[PDB]
């Protein structure tokens, strides 16, 4: 029995490359798919955080839709301190992102009673009463509602629906109002404080920044995070107002669009051109559009992101029942696994990580399944049809991208190792999807930090000042790589390697291939 | 935006295709995945069980791992009763199959202390004491735990682990013993009464076929059950010791082998071949062998199922939060959609309907989510891949089949009406997977049945006494098909449909295909 | 319009790529197909020679079935001082190949009366008694027929047929003898002195290497030939019989087994092994096999060497008509460019060049045509194709010719440099079917002649004297190509390059391949 399920690899058709597919085949160490992590409660901890790097994490998201600034500061502080607790070793070091979830035009209720159980009980066919009255805006009831999006009524007309806390709870507005609506619950539930709202079919006027998303996305630019998670953006205008704001110095802050709503999906083109990456929030998105649907927007998204060559994510729920058990559900597994056949570059777990009983047993499950799963690709047919997809291109770096993975899966090299300071020839690299890992040295730490972003990159951040000799200082860097691999156990002397460099200082991109052995 | 995901149905590649999905692309009436269904406490009642045909139930699962005869005795009896309750309008009567599936040799714990929450709390660290002492068989401890496995002993050396509870609760041999073992609780939780061991990793020497397994399969013989879901099938042999039991008189009986160990996926094709269909029992699957893998097994099993034209069922938690919630998680949601994808004949509920608090709901969202899945396969690749698969076969009724789907996606047919006996012919067809329904319409009862298990077969059942004349008693068949479907709003009037029939009573296969318009 | 028929390239499907070609997409300078042309009396000149070289002429086929080597010796000659006459500049100097054609084990017919018109006249329907004495060895009438093979009456009964001069005219054996035959002439004509006998489904025993054939072989080796295209090759055996007498000096002289017999096609694998390349010999094939089989046999041959990586040559009757016309017949014009389409390596004249009116126009046509034909190629499926032909393989030099062909065909590189000795690499290159020309850079004046075998390989010879610093001694080849190139018109500075070379001096392959501009 082979293994990286390659007899599979070898397959003529897909069903046949299923057909092959092989339990006692088994999977490589490096594990090329981005596992992102909502940090909270569960998890804010730094010996918490330190164990989540040892176990997986590469990025840290901070979800803006709770907290003040004040925690998200510490937070950040701590995933730092976690982080270069290894920054000993510059060989074991892992370099991670973070990452700012925004809370966009987002609607939610305030606060129950309070000895109500902090959760009321609207039964099935009963009458809610729903108000803007900043009065009820901690004391809602089984009758009282309070949110706060004050234009409500100014867009929902009699009959419509409006759901509540993850489209669990839904109701029907059987008559309007002036700053109140009363509506008879459809689906009963015991509604909780502050939780989410959805208006699916319905023109939401708030705005795509909010104010208070400035102010946060301000102080992420002055926190120097990593990327942006831009919540409910359906359109470009959204991402260019977004990356307005970061403005001149959050320059190099990568937006990554979030797909949420309807429009966001029916506009997804455009908006992919204007961002760095995309998202796939099935929270939202599974309901505000029917929750059959999604997987088409996922792979229907996953797909095109593929092809552009820009990161994608698969996010929410995807090992959910984690938050209260040490295994995940059947369909959970399958999920992550799908996503990543699906060709998503990150995963993402968030709840169950953030607040969850199991926050470092649901990152090791991702770890495990998207290894798995990676193997299981249909590299072969993935990288032809990749290539016909951009074949009207003739960029250089794509085509020393495209030579090298195709080298690479010839020889079945160990690994690619890609000297880059802006990032972009490994991105190149990732973007043909090789099968082996794909380390990138850098001495710029934010390109490394943002490395994570991209599928099977493992980056590596050289901190010896620059060497005299540019030859030099090439072997340095390659041998730090080499170091990186024999260590993490990518791969031991001997074993074969694709390696990707420069022609001279700063060139524009790595031009230079060769295959050498592992010292 | 066309519909049925036709756009992407052009795609030249998969890429593209996954690319072109659109959510707003309606899909078609007709649900060609079959649906199972666990019955029991939440679904036992016949009132309920006619809500559940409505909502597309089309196989009821007996588990026999619980309840005695006379409670499955009765089950059946419902099941029955609500069937035939629309067996009025035979237009409208839709068949409803009847499955057994075994309590094979499996590992369960006693009764717990009772008092103690029917639920003990074995705390991370603590140490347990494995009992064969029939003494305690209903008096379990956190220290004292039965199981009915006598040979426990002969197989788990020390170090080995003993999980409990859909492996959520793991535990590790410190000390052997002769009828007993000491163990440390690696995994803590609150363990319940009588549930499943599972020994990884350990030749667990229980019969294929039991004891109580042979009473359970002679009384499904003699309550004419439709199929049998054989459970631990671990090689072809168990499988005929199986086929044996049931005997001549239950010849007719479709042996469903379920692959939940590692032997029996290392196994497959003997017991593929041996057996009438696959089940992807992920539960045990996912405990015998690392969860992360399952989904290599699935699609493996999947894949070759389709190549091998044998049905095949992807079961166990694809659903499972709405056992307690009227919506599934964004997993739960893909996780179906994916079985559907990957080429599952069938998906299953059990619990989701057996006993959870929203049995309709959970039958509705397969129903929804399978229609959308199905639309969205590439079914000109997998048609072509099919066809590559098979190419070594010349067999006429292949051949009749093939061609017909053929003639199906160009002319974009409403339906295929097959006109069969012993289903041959349908299943032919359903093997090379049309995008249309198959309407296939027969005098045998338990082949319009057993048809359920079949992709895309809608079976109907011809109560009319055979015509003198066979061109009328084709005609006469083929108009009711053409009724069923007009009624279930499969087409209307004037669309194009293919019909496949044999040609002099009793035909070997259907020879004839041609095209016509619905009257 | 696009150019090199590009647009066609990005097809998708076959009929697509033929529904795209363009007539008036320009094609680019370089022709990749090589040019053998056989010369005598209307190209024994050294100046005819020159202007055949700079017409494109690569190889010089030395037909031994006819001539001394006294003849031959100054052929030879002649093309050497032809093509040394351009040793001057290193740019644009053309190596050229010199190629010895055995006269195998061939059936021939003695000289005519003379006065007879040289050309006798058998009538539809006469009798001709063919003679074994060498008498009449000189004296051929309308009666009387002398041919060369002895033992033909021990292999030809009664019935068989005989055919002469191309297959032209045949006869039938009506009655036996000891040494003579009595025959019908059923296809009448003008019989020719000394042409050849053909007898198809006959077990002629004659030696695979003849005496005079060692003698030719020895006299090859004596004066340096390139290559030996050796007729009637009908097993692995005869290959070696050859190869053998070559022998330790003639040791690099790579053997090219002519496929002109049923055997020979029958046996074409052991015979491909055992040889360098291949030639199809269309003109003795289309006699010893229906003439409406000879594409077959073509078509699998060339398909089969391409596969193999092994060279294979289209050979006779190509531009047969222009023998007599400045223009060739549009089925000649096909002829051409579907050898190219359907990979062959070289094409060949004969005829056209040896001893017809118009040895320079024909060379030409071949050059246009191929150029034409090149870019009509489906070179995404044929590397796709190719790749999978050779899978099973892992070759280093194989996984970075493949690499490189990519890389090429993604950024639409203006040229391969190769910097080789051996050739290895180059060949290698080759063998994965670039678009654009590979310029191989070699220092061994043998290897820059053997190249032409190879399609796209436009070899160059350095030579300046090794440099000190290997790095240098690179940059100073590297350069030389890029002049080559830029003189030859196949790019002009800024445009895009692959470079492949090697890591230390005398590395086993060019292991190290990078994306470069032209200077
Ligand atoms: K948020
Ligand atoms: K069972
Ligand atoms: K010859
Ligand atoms: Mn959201
Ligand atoms: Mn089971
Ligand atoms: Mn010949």
């Amino acid at each position: 029995i082979q293994t990286q399920q390659l007899h599979a690899a070898m397959a003529d058709t897909f069903l046949e490359h299923m057909c092959r597919l092989d339990i006692d085949s088994a999977p490589i160490t490096a594990r090329n798919t981005g596992i992102i992590c909502t940090i909270g409660p569960a998890s804010r901890s730094v010996e918490t955080l330190k164990e989540m790097i040892k176990s997986g994490m590469n990025v840290a998201r901070m979800n803006f839709s709770h907290g003040t600034h004040e925690y998200h500061a510490e937070t950040i502080k701590n995933v730092r301190t976690a982080t270069e607790s290894f920054a000993s070793d510059p060989i074991l070091y892992r370099p991670v992102a973070v990452a700012l979830d925004t809370k966009g035009p987002e609607i939610r209720t305030g606060l129950i009673k309070g000895s109500g159980t902090a959760e009321v009980e609207l039964k099935k066919g009963a009458t809610l009463k729903i108000t803007l009255d900043n009065a009820y805006m901690e004391k809602c009831d089984e009758n009282i509602l309070w949110l706060d999006y004050k234009n409500i009524c100014k867009v929902v007309d009699v009959g419509s629906k409006v759901y509540v806390d993850d489209g669990l709870i839904s109701l029907q507005v059987k008559q309007k109002g002036p700053d109140f609506l009363v509506t008879e619950v459809e689906n009963g539930g015991f509604l909780g404080s502050k939780k989410g709202v959805n208006l699916p079919g319905a023109a939401v006027d708030l705005p795509a920044v909010s104010e208070k998303d400035i102010q946060d996305l301000k102080f992420g630019v002055e926190q120097d995070v990593d990327m942006v998670f831009a919540s409910f953006i359906r359109k470009a205008a959204d991402v260019h107002e977004v990356r307005k704001i970061l403005g001149e110095k959050g320059k190099n802050i990568k937006i990554i669009s979030k797909i949420e709503n309807h429009e966001g999906v029916r506009r997804f083109d455009e908006i992919l051109e204007a961002s760095d990456g995309i998202m796939v929030a099935r929270g939202d998105l599974g309901i505000e559009i029917p929750a059959e649907k999604v997987f088409l927007a996922q792979k229907m998204i996953i797909g095109r992101c593929n092809r552009a060559g820009k990161p994608v994510i698969c996010a929410t729920q995807m090992l959910e029942s984690m938050i209260k058990k040490p295994r995940p559900t059947r369909a959970e597994g399958s999920d992550v696994a799908n996503a990543v056949l699906d060709g998503a570059d990150c995963i993402m777990l968030s709840g169950e990580t953030a607040k969850g009983d199991y926050p470092l047993e649901a990152v090791r499950m991702q770890h495990l399944i998207a290894r798995e799963a990676e193997a299981a690709m249909f590299h072969r047919k993935l990288f032809e049809e990749l290539a016909r997809a951009s074949s009207h291109s003739t960029d250089l770096m794509e085509a020393m991208a495209m030579g090298s993975v195709e080298a690479s899966y010839k020889c079945l090299a160990a690994a690619l190792i890609v000297l880059t300071e802006s990032g972009r020839s490994a991105h190149q690299v990732a973007r043909y999807r090789p099968r082996a890992p794909i380390i990138a040295v850098t001495r710029n730490h934010q390109t490394a930090r943002q490395a994570h972003l991209y599928r099977g990159i493992f980056p590596v951040v050289c901190k010896d000042p620059v060497q005299e000799a540019w030859a030099e200082d090439v072997d340095l860097r390659v041998n730090l790589a080499m170091n990186v691999g024999k260590a993490r156990g990518f791969f031991k002397k001997g074993d074969v390697v694709i390696v990707l460099t420069g022609w001279r200082p700063g060139s524009g991109f790595t031009n230079t291939m060769r295959v050498v052995p592992v010292p």
